[PDB]
Formats: structure tokens, C-alpha cells, sequence
């Protein structure tokens, strides 16, 4: 329960926030394995400055979270919720309509 | 799997369509239950000419599908992804962090 105008306030703000295709790589990424932002950067051919400003923007709305490991920074999808919305997302854009 | 570019563009596309305040709340509205242009009209105080707009656009994006029962059009959300993604991502603004 609990929708109230705030919830779907913030909500507006997720999904605005992911309205990026970038941004969706970078999720897409990390649904696959958690990463940090040089193997993100690497992978995706964007630029680790660039991959850190949509990561700090991803964080405060608590669609991804960092840990940091022996010398770096490992990010991944926040919870189980954020990786849900995102492969049921990804498996309605590919099944036949 | 099949997560190629095209995919990933269109799932960009469904997050950018779902990045607006009255668009979730007629998806949320949609999520509780089906119901006609009339209907969520008056329910969120919104124009029948807009919320027929904005249905046109999550109809092309098959974020909601429509029906004829009587005299009206019933739109719902398309199928249980969209459900799942709508709710997870509600729940997910609405829990502590
Ligand atoms: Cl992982
Ligand atoms: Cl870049
Ligand atoms: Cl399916
Ligand atoms: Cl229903
Ligand atoms: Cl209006
Ligand atoms: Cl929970
Ligand atoms: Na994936
Ligand atoms: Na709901
Ligand atoms: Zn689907
Ligand atoms: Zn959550």
C-alpha cells in the first residue's frame, strides 16, 4: 500500500532518470554481474568520467549500490526490486507482440 | 537473453514514455484496476483529450492494451511484465532505504 503523491513522485523520478540509453546499458551491465567503473567503462567503450557521473546520478535514487573491494569500487543493481523492474522491462521489449 | 542494441533502445524508449507524473499515475491507476477514458479522467482530475493522448502513446510503446466492452474502451496494463515492473518499482520508491 502506501501510494501516495510522494511515491509516485520519486517514481516518475526512476523512471525519468532511466529514460537514458547509456544509462540502460550500464543497468543492463550490472544485471549481469556487478562491476567497477573501469570494467563498466571498458566494456561499454564510455569514458570512466562520464560512466562515474551516471553512476553518483543512479546512486541517489538507490537504483545501484558500491562496495569497495581490495582497490576499487565495485557497483551493482540496488536490490532484487530494481533487477526485477529491469529484466521484466528488458523481456517485454523482446517477446513477440 | 537476445539483449542486442535494438532491445536495449527500446527498452530506453519505455523508461523515457514512463519518465511523467500523470503517465504513472494513470499506469498506476491501470494497475489497481482496468477501466475507460472516462474513468481515469475523472478519477485523477485529468482531461478526457489528454488521458486519450497519453494512451495513444503507451498503446504504441504495448504498455497498455485496450478492449470494447458495451459502449466503452477498458484499457489495462499490457501484460504482467508491465504489471511487475510498475509495482516492483512502486515498492521500491515506498520502502525505507
Ligand atoms: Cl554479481
Ligand atoms: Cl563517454
Ligand atoms: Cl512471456
Ligand atoms: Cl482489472
Ligand atoms: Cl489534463
Ligand atoms: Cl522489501
Ligand atoms: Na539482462
Ligand atoms: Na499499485
Ligand atoms: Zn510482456
Ligand atoms: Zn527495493
Amino acid at each position: 500500500s502506501e501510494i501516495n503523491t510522494d511515491t509516485l513522485e520519486r517514481v516518475t523520478e526512476i523512471f525519468k532518470a532511466l529514460g537514458d540509453y547509456n544509462r540502460i546499458r550500464i543497468m543492463e551491465l550490472l544485471s549481469v554481474s556487478e562491476a567497477s567503473v573501469g570494467h563498466i567503462s571498458h566494456q561499454l567503450n564510455l569514458s570512466q568520467s562520464n560512466v562515474s557521473h551516471q553512476l553518483k546520478l543512479l546512486k541517489s535514487l538507490h537504483l545501484v549500490k558500491a562496495k569497495r573491494q581490495g582497490q576499487s569500487m565495485i557497483y551493482s543493481l540496488d536490490d532484487i526490486h530494481v533487477a526485477t523492474m529491469l529484466k521484466q522491462a528488458i523481456h517485454h521489449a523482446n517477446h513477440p507482440k
